[PDB]
């Protein structure tokens, strides 16, 4: 692991998110978030935003402490997912809940230097419905982002948090949709 106060560093994270995603995201999701590179350096050549760069690197360099954290609660409150017969009982599935969860944040990431919920709205919301067709309704799964929301604004102060928690309202909201209306 290595963390740093850059722009290079958000950069690189957003390179290897793009590298291991890409099978998973598919061809016109990788597009997207190389024109979102390609864009948010142009603009970096005129002058970033620091408080959301700050607000930026600081949830990237605690992404796995953020990781961590949200899986310990969410199987405190949902041990099902973990027992016999659960989604993430296995070591490979549980390790993939954990590699969402870190591909989660870096698109909360994403949208917080670039003040909207476009990459949440292109890549997130094909995830989900394509997250859903693999797993199938698991009712646990809803208190998913919640732990990774709680997990991730307990490290931020109230006008950090403010700023990040419409990102996390948008994910739980898309995916309570993609549950509760997926076999339809
Ligand atoms: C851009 C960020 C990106 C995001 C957030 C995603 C989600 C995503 N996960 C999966 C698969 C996926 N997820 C999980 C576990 C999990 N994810 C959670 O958020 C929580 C919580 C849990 C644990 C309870 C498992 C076990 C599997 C494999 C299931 C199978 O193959 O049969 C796919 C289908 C394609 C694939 O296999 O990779 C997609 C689209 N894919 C991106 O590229």
């Amino acid at each position: 692991g290595r963390g740093s106060e850059d722009f290079q560093y958000a950069i690189d994270m957003f390179k290897k998110f793009i590298e291991e995603a890409a099978a998973s995201m598919g061809p016109e999701a990788v597009k997207y978030a190389k024109e979102f590179l390609k864009l948010l350096k142009e603009y970096h050549k005129n002058g970033i935003n620091n408080r959301l760069l700050k607000i930026a690197l600081l949830l990237l360099r605690n992404q796995k402490k953020i990781v961590d954290k949200a899986s310990q609660d969410l199987w405190r409150r949902h041990p099902e997912l973990i027992a016999p017969g659960g989604i993430a009982f296995s070591q490979r599935d549980r390790a993939l809940c954990l590699r969402d969860y870190g591909w989660f944040l870096i698109l909360i990431v994403m949208c917080l230097v670039s003040g909207d919920k476009g990459p949440i709205e292109k890549i997130g919301l094909k995830c989900i419905r394509e997250m859903y067709n693999s797993l199938g309704v698991v009712p646990a799964m809803m208190e998913s982002i919640r732990c990774l929301k709680e997990a991730s604004l307990s490290l931020l102060d109230e006008e950090d948090a403010n700023e990040t928690a419409p990102y996390f309202d948008y994910i739980i909201k898309a995916m309570s949709l993609e549950h509760h209306h997926h076999h339809h």
